[PDB]
């Protein structure tokens, strides 16, 4: 009856997949009648545009802890690395002030990107983790991105057989989080 919240895009709401195919409903019915776990992502969601729907999300489903997985779509929609930081502080904040835990996850972009650039985006995760001193999961697609009969075409998303892995290594880092 505790909540857990996860504000994501893709990598959590599930790329070219249904709601109940996407890792959060099977950790969902992994944690049935102890933790109810709420997927809040929607695929191609900025950090922005996460920020956006955060204060309805908060009121409607007042959850204890938010996880954060948001900023991969920030670059390519025009937001440089530091306005994504921005944006992911004010996330942060307005979590904290809603009295629920913010849970943030790490993200990293395609080597294709940048050496400079990834550097940057990459560093505002484990900063703001230490500015707020909340809980920095590693980011999982650089376990399942070595399997890859788990990849769909693009090479970029987890497919729908790599769903119960990612809910299995999710249960695990969030075990001593959530009871």
């Amino acid at each position: 009856h505790d909540t857990l919240l996860i504000l994501g895009d893709s990598l959590s709401a599930g790329y070219r997949m249904s709601a109940s195919a996407a890792w959060p409903a099977l950790l969902n019915d992994k944690w049935q009648s102890k933790t109810s776990v709420v997927n809040a992502s929607i695929s191609g969601d900025t950090s922005q545009q996460g920020l956006a729907r955060l204060p309805a999300l908060l009121k409607q489903h007042q959850p204890r802890w938010v996880l954060v997985e948001l900023g991969g779509n920030d670059g390519l929609r025009g937001f440089q690395p530091q306005q994504t930081e921005q944006t992911l502080r004010q996330i942060l904040q307005d979590v904290k002030a809603a009295n629920a835990e913010p849970l943030l996850m790490q993200i990293r972009l395609p080597a294709n990107y940048g050496r400079r650039y990834n550097e940057a985006f990459s560093a505002i995760y484990p900063k703001l983790a230490k500015e707020f001193d909340v809980p920095l999961l590693p980011f999982f697609m650089d376990e399942v991105g070595l399997k890859p009969q788990w990849m769909q075409d693009d090479g970029i998303h987890p497919n729908r057989d790599a769903q119960p892995f990612i809910a299995d290594w999710m249960a695990k880092q969030l075990q001593p989080l959530v009871n």
